[PDB]
């Protein structure tokens, strides 16, 4: 739904940026 979507999307954009600057450090 319009509530899940939304949510998963969130936590799927944060788990990619964590990934990103443990890579950078």
């Amino acid at each position: 739904s319009s509530d899940p979507l939304v949510v998963a999307a969130s936590i799927i954009g944060i788990l990619h940026l964590i990934l990103w600057i443990l890579d950078r450090l």
